[PDB]
């Protein structure tokens, strides 16, 4: 059964997001991915980690509020949908992280303020999933 696959189920079945399970579980969000409600999350792949400076990663874990902000992975309310809107326009959306994210879908391709996503739209039991290849920094 459970052929719908859940958020945690995916992260637990996808070694690609093993790192997430580690850091996300440390913050105690493993339960947050199970909570009841439809939300969207932006999970970057290893190819996105390539570059992160030693100081950068440290400056993040250096503050509980810092890593926390990123931990939410820009968690947003309401499963992200193409909003059947015009493709090419950047739509502004607010997330729990406290910042805004610009979404733009063109040529049946999801382009968020960063480039071409690796894999998203994945329908979960607690919302949808969004896999990108770059971390989205907050606002000044």
């Amino acid at each position: 059964g459970a052929m719908e696959k859940s958020l945690h189920e995916k992260l637990k079945q996808d070694k690609r997001f093993s790192t997430f399970l580690s850091l996300l579980e440390a913050a105690d969000l493993k339960e947050l991915l199970t909570q009841p409600g439809d939300w969207t999350l932006f999970v970057p792949t290893n190819d996105a980690f390539k570059g992160m400076t030693s100081e950068e990663k440290e400056i993040l874990i250096r503050d509980k509020n810092a890593l926390q902000n990123i931990i939410l992975y820009h968690l947003t309310p309401g499963v992200f949908i193409g909003k059947g809107f015009e493709p090419g326009v950047t739509n502004i959306l607010k997330t729990t992280q406290g910042s805004k994210i610009f979404l733009k879908e063109v040529n049946d391709t999801l382009l968020v303020n960063e480039l071409k996503s690796k894999e998203s739209d994945i329908m979960t039991t607690n919302g949808v999933i969004h896999v990108v290849d770059k971390l989205l920094y907050p606002a000044d």
